[PDB]
């Protein structure tokens, strides 16, 4: 039932109670979750992952975001909890 880190170059135990997800993937920490965007390694002192793959400088981190409205506030408001 242990979760596994998405970083192949990383050696960490991902707890099912503290798994950092990214796009549906499991990671040891949010550090690896972003696949080292600033070359920042995971928060493990014995681990040395940062030059994984061909990451040079940064990655293409751009969100398409959500455009399913912004809760339009009209005069007649729906039932509030
Ligand atoms: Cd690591
Ligand atoms: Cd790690
Ligand atoms: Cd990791
Ligand atoms: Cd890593």
């Amino acid at each position: 039932n242990e979760l596994r880190c998405g970083c192949p170059d990383c050696h960490c135990k991902v707890d099912p109670e503290r798994v950092f997800n990214h796009d549906g993937e499991a990671y040891c920490s949010q550090a690896c979750a972003e696949q080292h965007p600033n070359g920042e390694p995971c928060p493990a002192p014995d681990c040395h992952c940062e030059r994984s793959g061909k990451v040079g400088g940064r990655d293409i981190t751009n969100n398409q975001l959500d455009e399913a409205l912004e809760e339009t506030f009209p005069a007649s408001d729906p039932i509030s909890p």
